[PDB]
């Protein structure tokens, strides 16, 4: 904070940042601005005048070498025709705008994107959230809580389970306000585990809506530490730790294909990113590494595998140039890197084991392994650790219940020629059909495989401002409306 | 060969010419989209191929990085280990492959029968509708050694 | 069940089991009855008759040898003068009855003590609580929960604390309808723990009510694995794993004492019994015992030493001849013993290493530890084992948190005659004061000690059928009453 | 010896007369409860005095067990060791003993700073009223080596 401080006069050359150093010091081939700001052009010459008009800017006679010529601030020297100054890209610098930056002469915007109002905050500005505020969603072995992150309160969910793993969820598909959730199951005993999903409300209504669970049907499976669902191909991706392979099914757990299956030591949490049409996953074996490839499957590459020790937590920041950021539980360190996976750079260090971690505004959320607890971090770095809640050793993943983190004006690029499975691809899409199926000869769209009719949803409990859930006699639900509110589902009142 | 109406990819699937040019690979060797003239803008400005926004031609030429590849200045101003034959178990146990979902749990928590659906029935074992392998032998017999029964379903 | 079901005729003897056998057997020397109570007198002459009035009861003419006698049902062969028969005590049986038991010819009641009303239930009758439902206190790492047995819900109660450790609470000292509840604090990393206490609601408020906590000062302290409250000598007994020590203190944390410092090895959970004057407490070192002695410290005594493994949780089963139970974590087995160390039985096997018990009304309660769940079971050894709730595996102990549980009727004899401390003892009460310090010379009561003020206990909030507390400018709790009711703390509306 | 209505004990204390036969063991030798007749009961009962209650004369010598003690048939019918001198602390490590409560934490969790208030200071070192035990050349300096300030307090 300066209006202005140690000013510098005739005599003093005032640098490029504050240096106040005489001018007889300017040109003497020794940098004292700390920069060779004090240097810049060094085109000397006592018959020459700055009336020339030789620089483009900031054209000052020096008393001896005639016209020496600085920069306007914002600009640096050209390092060819060095009488002449551009303009700095501030947008390449890493956390100078919250949300977007457009580049100016020596000058830049942090507009940010639509759904986001500009709100002016301490330390510094950023963007709302333009709708109800996030949930988390933290997934105990036994059932699974939610928390309103500004009215700091839980809700009943998700109870009477049994070892419950990695979240993900699908934002409301068929808009009637009701998200589903997908939850696995480990495997026990000697009984296999499953991946089940079911629907939460997006409004405030909890412990008096009984959630119904209903497995896919998946069966032969046994560890799925990883689950990502693919709100755009309708898919789901998740990695099975002990059958060591990556595989892929619809929404309703029909068309099971396997996708990668090779090189796999133990792979960790998966992400997905449907606009740039490329999946990503973490191996946390004896080779740890990030790995990144097509929905589909092909080209698949490595993107980091030095400096690392448990990767094993992974997401994706989609509204900042699709930035990619990972927890490592062994190093205790969180990182990022760019997609295609140059400028790694650590974000935060001494995250005392980070389990989980989900990107969600300008902020960086993370799970402390065995302290059992949620902690909170500017997204880029800065600032100091906040803590949020502590909660059982139980917990598995922090995840923001958002519409904002999953983009859904995505459009899916299928065009319904598939006849199993549609996967996506940078760019388009491609066909594929279940494991132990081939296409059809002659033709790269047809699969031999019988086709299987979709599966159908129990209906939900739908009580918003109050009310209670009810199974008649063909047990479908019906609330009983509160004081001051009637309808179907008790809406306007 | 295929109608007038449908564009041709390289490797003979033929797609409706609508479908060409319309921002997306339709066809594998994503031919559909090659070829195809870029968007353009009015005259006295130029839009960076990697933004897809018009800047102008003041813009351009500005000796500094005004579209984001910027390459307008010199393109536009220009555990012991198992053998080969051992079925590893989820414990890394090692054990014969005759353990394969013999629809009883081998290698504890039931991972012998782990997905043996894909997988098929060696020439000494009878496949059955739920992928689990038996011997020949138990096939055609009057009592179902598979537990879906479809032993003794497919039978003359 | 059974009316009756295949009768004996004259010439086949009836039994004392039914053992319908023929009556040319009895009396043969050879056991048909499985018991010989075919046999029984044997007192055999033909010129002899039943008419001469020889035995008490059921005297028959056998067809040879005389008069052949047995006993009355409810009666056994007395093993002197044979052909009389006495009462059995049936109130020796373990089990026999729920509460109590009197004794009658070949009969007996299922009487149950005051404040139990008998109450027909299913497979046998039992005595209700006379008062609402019994509350569970769980203590976790964090925070403590609560528990109403029969309205099923849970209740916000002490959060944001650090290590928590066994629990005692002492119902409604002040009689103003708030008991306090005492909880310990493990020692981190280089700084002591502390025993704290605070008031909890007997009514139905939670989650409006903010819980005050404050230290009892009792510095210098930092396993307390277990803890009891004597409610009687208004006295709180500690034991200190690593301090090797089981030591007492007055209720607000004065006149520490050392009580026993010898032979310790990891002393864990302890009891009292002020009403036989007897404390109770076990060790889970490399030597399990479970030792009991008085509340002064003499008569230090060893209970139970073999077939002994962890040791860790003890309760008192008060209304039932005192008798002892406690729990095994490594044997995998909860046992009962009498208090005075005789008639050894295991009541429930395959317990899944339960942690700590309790014991209330005619059930047993225990934690499976690694499981993080609270069972439940007939406390007589009986049925079969139900389960209550799953919680974190940070759960340490269950207690149930009513009146009856401890009867608060039981006068101190103490005369006020002591000067610092007045613990019990067998029939009576002793005179103690603080470690490091000694009687005045030639008496037992005084000591030269100072006395020190009775510490205040900062105001509770107390808002019973709803409402929120609110710190004025002093700081003293005030409800805002809640619709349909008024009054300083809500009470009548 | 005291005044006449204080019955006395055999160690000396005596106490008052209203205490004796009051149910309770008032004095430590408890003799002010032995000697006092116990409680009767009207003719033709007994009662237990293991349970204080009266019961008929039929009940006892009825050749069974009526009273719960049952006498009425019989009595009315008739990790390496470490030194001596070595401080445990919690970790079972052993350490000198000169680092009892030096106000610095040695052992580790502030083991050997516990509860040096009931024992004393050895003569070689000073007690301060904190209970920490500090050597007697660092009293009465200008400078409160103790962290409670007694060793600047306790001067002439
Ligand atoms: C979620 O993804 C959608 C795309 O599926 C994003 O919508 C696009 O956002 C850009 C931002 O500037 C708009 O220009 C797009 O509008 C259209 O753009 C095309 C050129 O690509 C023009 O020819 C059209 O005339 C029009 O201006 C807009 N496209 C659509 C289909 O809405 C959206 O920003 C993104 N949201 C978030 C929060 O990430
Ligand atoms: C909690 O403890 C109290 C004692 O502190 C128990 O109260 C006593 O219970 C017995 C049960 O039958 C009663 O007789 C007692 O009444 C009195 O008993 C004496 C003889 O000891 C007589 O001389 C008196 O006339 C009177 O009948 C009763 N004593 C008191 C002081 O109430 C109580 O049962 C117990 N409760 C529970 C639930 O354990
Ligand atoms: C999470 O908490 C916020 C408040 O911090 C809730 O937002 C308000 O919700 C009420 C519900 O009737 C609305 O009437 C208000 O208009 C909302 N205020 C704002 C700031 O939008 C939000 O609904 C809560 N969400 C859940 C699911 O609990
Ligand atoms: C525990 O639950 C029971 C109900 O199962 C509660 O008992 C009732 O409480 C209401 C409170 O207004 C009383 O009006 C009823 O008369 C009670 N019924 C019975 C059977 O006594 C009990 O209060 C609950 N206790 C707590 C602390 O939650
Ligand atoms: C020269 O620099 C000054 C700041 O020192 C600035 O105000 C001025 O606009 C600049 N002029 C030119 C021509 O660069
Ligand atoms: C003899 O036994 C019968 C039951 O078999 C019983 O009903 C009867 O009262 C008994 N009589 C005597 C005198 O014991
Ligand atoms: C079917 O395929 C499996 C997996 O490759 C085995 O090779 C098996 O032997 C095959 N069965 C037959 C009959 O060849
Ligand atoms: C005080 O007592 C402790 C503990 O017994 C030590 O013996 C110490 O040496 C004593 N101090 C003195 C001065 O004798
Ligand atoms: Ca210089
Ligand atoms: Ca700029
Ligand atoms: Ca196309
Ligand atoms: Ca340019
Ligand atoms: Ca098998
Ligand atoms: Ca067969
Ligand atoms: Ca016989
Ligand atoms: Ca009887
Ligand atoms: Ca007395
Ligand atoms: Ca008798
Ligand atoms: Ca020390
Ligand atoms: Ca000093």
């Amino acid at each position: 904070r300066k209006p202005t401080h140690k000013p510098c006069t005739d005599t003093e050359y005032k640098c490029s940042n504050g240096n106040c150093i005489s001018q007889h010091y300017v040109c003497d081939n020794v940098n004292d601005c700390g920069d060779l700001s004090d240097e810049t052009g060094c085109n000397l010459g006592d018959n020459r005048t700055c009336a020339e008009n030789i620089c483009e800017q900031n054209c000052t006679q020096l008393s001896s070498g005639g016209f020496i010529c600085s920069c306007r601030p914002g600009f640096k020297p050209s390092t060819l025709d060095k009488n002449s100054c551009q303009d700095i890209n501030e947008c390449e610098e890493f956390g100078i705008c919250p949300q977007s930056c457009r580049n100016s002469k020596g000058s830049y915007e942090c507009f940010c994107v639509d759904g986001f109002k500009s709100m002016s905050t301490h330390y510094g500005e950023r963007c709302a959230a333009d709708g109800s505020p996030p949930l988390l969603l933290l997934p105990e072995n036994v059932r699974i809580r939610k928390y309103n992150t500004s009215s700091e309160k839980f809700s009943e969910y998700l109870e009477e389970e049994e070892h419950i793993q990695t979240i993900d969820y699908d934002w409301d598909p068929e808009h009637i306000g009701l998200s589903v959730v997908y939850y696995t199951v480990l495997a026990q005993g000697s009984q296999f585990g499953a991946i089940k999903r079911a629907y939460i409300p997006n409004f405030e209504s909890g412990s008096n809506n009984p959630i119904r669970e209903v497995d896919l049907g998946l069966k032969y499976l046994m560890q799925p530490d990883g689950l990502a669902v693919d709100w755009v191909g309708r898919h789901i991706y998740w990695s099975d730790a002990k059958s060591q392979r990556i595989e892929v099914a619809t929404l309703d757990g029909r068309y099971r294909k396997w996708l990668i299956t090779t090189q796999l030591d133990q792979p960790a949490a998966i992400a997905v990113n449907p606009k740039l049409g490329l999946m990503f996953w973490t191996d946390q074996g004896k080779q740890p590494k990030i790995e990144s490839a097509w929905m589909n499957g092909e080209h698949r590459s490595v993107l980091v595998s030095e400096n690392l020790g448990w990767p094993n937590g992974l997401s994706i920041d989609y509204l900042n140039d699709d930035r990619v950021y990972w927890s490592d539980s062994k190093e205790d360190v969180i990182e990022a890197i760019k997609y295609d996976g140059t400028d790694r750079r650590l974000i935060i260090n001494e995250a005392m084991k980070p389990f989980s971690l989900d990107i969600f505004e300008d902020k960086l959320y993370w799970v402390a392994k065995e302290k059992g607890e949620v902690w909170r971090q500017n997204k880029f770095g800065k600032e100091n650790k906040e803590k949020v809640l502590v909660v059982n050793p139980w917990l598995t993943q922090v995840r923001i219940f958002h519409q904002l983190r999953y983009n859904q004006s995505v459009s899916n690029p299928c065009k319904q020629v598939c006849s199993h499975l549609c996967l996506l691809r940078p760019g388009g899409y491609s066909c594929a059909c279940p494991q132990g199926s081939d296409f059809v000869t002659g033709s790269t769209v047809q699969c031999d495989a019988a086709s299987e009719l979709p599966v159908t949803m129990p209906p939900p409990c739908r009580c918003m401002h109050g009310g209670n859930c009810y199974f008649d006699e063909n047990e479908l639900p019906k609330c009983k409306c509160s004081s001051g509110y009637s309808g179907e589902y008790c809406e306007v009142g």
